């Protein structure tokens, strides 16, 4: 069956900016359809609003092997042992970019990666309930031998990198979606790009 | 190789406060190359942490999503309302479990046997603290109801439940996560809890 409302089913009445700085914090205040068949009254939710990224995992078919990239994330420390973290390549999409530019150019610039090609993974949104950020995510062909770049890059074998998914070694979203799909992908991809 | 002792918070500084807040993280940092970085500032948001329950029933292969409107997805999803894992908030002295199986039974009516650890996992942790600590639960997906803010329950075939992530229908973090890792042990986990 599915989901049975859309768009056209919510009225959002006014949004507020309670906070504007590097991001935003705003107010959305809207109405929508009930399951039921009624109305809801004026509902009023703070959403975290810092737009959207691109990610990539580089991935070398020949060797199975990722490039994982190593850096601090302050916003880790509360919940972690470090808050360095083993990540994907990403940054933030900006009007008028793509994906597919983004993802190529910070592998390029944060891993020293040149990037094959690239195919779509997923498209998911981090915390719903909270914030809008949504990620976009690619695979790309690299070769992992050419891996060269504060920050510091690391590669690992596909099995390893998915044992530290399941470990809790890897514990990010993006790089924890883009391993689990990986290892459910992986035999059709390096049939793909042989 | 870095531990917490290698960061200095200097200030967390109070940005905004209402139902979640805003802090501005003051901070410094050993660096790879030796020496510590300047003071850095970094907006967080701070919404507390959640137990996430992918409810399975591993006699009949199905899962149990609950669906409903989430305002945040407007802007860049075909639809706000969407299909989704049992979670709640974790509150102080409360376990993991604690949260999901209470969560399970108002959202759903599920009472919970078996449970596993899936992983726990850092939403988006450039910008927000919070980290979502998933579980699989037994359940008898015969006695997933819905309950009578406004949710529906879905019971749904796992291979269904997996189409809908490769197809988008099933696109935020929890859900997508849960639900490939799922895809990844279905067979042996349907075995530890059918034997
Ligand atoms: N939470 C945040 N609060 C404030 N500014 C931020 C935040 N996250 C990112 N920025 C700004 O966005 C820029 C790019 O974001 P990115 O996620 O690439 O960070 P980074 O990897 O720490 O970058 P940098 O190489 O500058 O250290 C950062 O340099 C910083 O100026």
């Amino acid at each position: 069956q599915g989901i049975t409302f859309s768009k056209n089913d919510v009225e959002i009445i006014a949004r507020e900016t309670l906070y504007r700085g590097f991001f935003s914090l705003d107010l959305y205040r809207f109405r929508h359809r009930l399951f039921n068949g009624g109305m809801s009254g004026e509902i009023t939710r703070e959403i975290f609003e810092r737009g959207h990224a691109a990610v990539l995992l580089p991935f070398d078919p020949v060797r199975d092997e990722v490039v994982l990239v190593e850096q601090i994330r302050i916003a880790a420390y509360d919940t972690s042992e470090s808050p360095w973290l083993l990540e994907m390549v990403a940054g933030m999409i900006e009007a008028g970019e793509t994906v597919e530019d983004v993802a190529r150019r910070e592998a390029l610039e944060e891993a020293g990666l040149e990037v094959g090609r690239t195919k779509p993974i997923l498209s998911y949104l981090a915390s719903p309930g909270g914030t809008s950020e949504r990620l976009s995510i690619l695979v790309g062909e690299v070769d992992a031998s050419t891996a060269k770049g504060d920050i510091r890059v690391h590669v690992v074998s596909r099995e390893q990198a998915y044992q530290w998914v399941e470990e809790g070694k890897i514990d990010n979203a993006a790089s924890v979606i883009a391993l689990q799909w990986l290892q459910l992908h992986y035999h059709n991809l390096r049939n793909e790009w042989t």
